[PDB]
């Protein structure tokens, strides 16, 4: 299941790294958590790889995975107001992000965050605009969408989901539990290589961190 480059470092539980390629059936990695996972398998193949680089001081973060790899991601659920005018009508547009699905090129169904709109004439007054906004504010416990999508089917996204679609990685902060922190970033098609998996157990979530501390599954 996470399918990355010859020599991508992985953070073990125990804290030290491994490659990618050393990683055994049995080991331990470093859960997203900083609790242990551990490996029951591992795919290897060869597939179209994608390189990950983060769009800013710090060293970018950088991972290369296969195209069908899952990218752990964030989108904020984000509501948008405009004011546009259509036929003479003014109206208020509330724009929100919502999870739906695309249909790719190739005919699969791909599960994502869009764009959807709904538009209140301003003569109404503001109140039916301003209550959608509060109930879509409110219709989850989260502010972000917490999803996933292979590397291949990023460009599917519009491009404001796109633009507001980040990663994470997971340093220690104060009180020793691990934090969470945003980055954003760009990925690039490459051609066929080599890769090597690794498939977690089902006792926990499948996400880990490689050694640059960024989650993975």
């Amino acid at each position: 299941s996470a399918c990355f480059a010859k020599g991508t470092n992985v953070l073990m539980a125990d804290g030290s790294i491994e490659c990618i390629e050393n990683i055994e059936v049995g080991n331990k990695v470093m859960g997203k958590d900083g609790r242990p996972r551990e490996v029951i398998k591992l795919p290897r193949g060869s597939e179209t790889m994608y390189s990950v680089v983060q769009k800013s001081m710090p060293e970018l973060l950088k991972f290369t995975c296969n195209a069908t790899h899952e990218l752990v991601v964030r989108t904020p659920r984000s509501v948008r107001r405009l004011s546009r005018t259509i036929k003479g009508v003014e109206y208020f547009e509330v724009i929100t992000f919502e999870m739906g699905q695309k249909k790719a090129p190739d005919g699969r169904i791909v599960e994502l965050v869009k764009e959807v709109s709904k538009s209140y004439p301003v003569s109404e007054g503001p109140e039916r605009a301003n209550e959608l906004v509060e109930s879509y504010r409110k219709a989850s416990n989260k502010a972000y969408f917490e999803w996933t999508i292979e590397a291949r089917d990023l460009s599917l996204l519009g491009s404001h989901v796109r633009k507001a679609t980040y990663q994470t990685y997971a340093p220690i902060g104060a009180a020793f539990a691990r934090e969470c922190r945003g980055f954003y970033f760009e990925l690039q098609e490459l051609k066929e290589d080599d890769y090597y998996g690794i498939t977690l157990s089902d006792d926990s979530d499948h996400q880990f961190l490689l050694a640059n501390q960024v989650v993975v599954h």
